[PDB]
């Protein structure tokens, strides 16, 4: 439930000439996850508007074995095989929301 | 719709030594506006575990207009004011969603 659920924050820089194949990639994958996964609750990527190649990404994920599930799936497979050699930086922080299962109007 | 939204990330650095006091202005301030505003969508804060006077939060407003009316409410009013003295770092990115109007499960 909400109490237990597995927030982060994702910080990504991308390598400026493969952006449009990181997004073609990330875009998939998450569509992927979100369709075929319910222990994932959310996978909402965002592009810095002056820094594109800057994105950040807020996970919600229903505990830790949905996102250890998650890992191991082929198209996160496909993902992160795709785009090793286009991230020059991955931040991972794990996070506390102020109010547990806010959800977006 | 989805493809007018105003979508944001706020980071702000908060005095450690005023961070209760700041927490408490800041989720009054959200549940008051997810309360009484249809156009604020969602304010999705999360503090760093490792840091937790570091928050982020993920702004989501229908459009510009309804972003300049919540800043001209009362309770953003109470909100700005009163943590004015514990804020050392505000970071205001605008951003693009990778898929507009993607909603939380
Ligand atoms: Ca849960
Ligand atoms: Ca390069
Ligand atoms: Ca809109
Ligand atoms: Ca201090």
């Amino acid at each position: 439930g909400a109490e237990n659920n597995m927030v982060r924050l994702s910080r990504i820089i991308i390598d400026p000439e493969r952006l449009e194949e990181y997004n073609a990639y990330l875009k998939e994958e998450i569509e992927v996850s979100m369709r075929l996964e319910p222990g994932v609750l959310v996978l909402y990527a965002v592009a810095e508007k002056e820094r594109p190649n800057h994105v950040t990404i807020l996970e919600i994920y229903a505990d830790e074995a949905a996102y250890k599930s998650h890992i191991a799936t082929p198209h996160f497979k496909k993902y992160k095989e795709g785009t090793l050699d286009m991230v020059q930086m991955l931040e991972l922080i794990d996070a506390t929301p102020l109010i547990p299962g806010l959800k977006m109007k």
